[PDB]
């Protein structure tokens, strides 16, 4: 149930394909200039006791039009049902010098839904 | 630079290839039963001011022999500098029922060297 | 403002007093546990929220989970006042297990109970 | 073993007193202008299994001389011995309008020593 289009609570969209071999591939859209490659992995053989399915993905915010010198990783789980959701925590890291490496990484969370 | 074999503090091993317009491919190891696919992205065109290179990757802990029902993401940066390092922060999510979701994610930090 | 009884999404109760010097004191029920913390007693005019944080160690007369949680976040006043936080829960582990010592999560607190 | 003067890798210094039933009280500094109150809690009855002692504390970055409109919380554990250390992860949150809340919280790690 992961394959498809997902929307977060504030304008972002991603299209993902979940491969048989646990791969996650797609596009993240924040114009073709706000589109980025997404790649990741997911548990292709989860438990059927009501647990969600573990997954993660990465976007590096560089495309042929712009480069924010920053990458985000999302770690979380897919939960199906009538109300399917991907609940995540993410880490945003920017390229800094050594002296500023202390302030390099933001942390947040994101919920994605199919509508 | 990023391409190579890296080791963290505890002793795990990650072999990565940096290619494409920023693809990260490879394996994580902690023997063949401990090997898992890794996938991520990186800033293929970092700043020229001495900043590091942002990157992220994902490992889902399922292979042909084992399934921990969980995935880890590393968010961080590559420093070419003195000895090259990758300094990361990570999130490990496990699939949980919805009632135990509050304790699904661990957070920690990892430094990699080619030594 | 911040002073009052707060509840998170999971029904836990946070009774806190905001002092005039930026101290936060009170009690947390996830019986009760002592909480202490700090807040910005003079935030920005500009519509910014108020930065704050607090800690609870999960030890009282009944039980001891050998753990402490810290919440860091901000208060946003409004028709619906709310406190948006990220938290870190650290348990005592041996050295070899330290890598799995810390959970991370997010709590939203509100003056109305779920 | 917690009561005293602790130092992180970045210069920063913290003086804490551990009260008998779990209180942590002290100052965080790096001159008066750079001095701020800290308060936290610790497990006043740790396990005897050689596990460490859980604690946490908070500093809000406001004193009589300046206001960063920020608060940092440290969550971690005291590890005793000759090489006594406090290992932490932290969250730094800044006040932000609702529009900039995604980028309000920094995450990182710090290690404290008695020397």
């Amino acid at each position: 149930g992961i394959t498809g289009t997902w929307y977060n609570q504030l304008g972002s969209t991603f299209i993902v394909t979940a491969g048989a071999d646990g791969a996650l591939t797609g596009t993240y859209e924040s114009n073709a200039e706000s589109r980025y490659v997404l790649t990741g992995r997911y548990d292709s053989a989860p438990a059927t006791d009501g647990s969600g399915t573990a997954l993660g993905w990465t976007v590096a915010f560089k495309n042929n039009y712009r480069n924010a010198h920053s990458a985000t990783t999302w770690s979380g789980q897919y939960v199906g049902g009538a109300e399917a959701r991907i609940n995540t925590q993410w880490l945003l890291t920017s390229g800094t010098t050594e002296a500023n490496a202390w302030k390099s990484t933001l942390v947040g969370h994101d919920t994605f839904t199919k509508v």
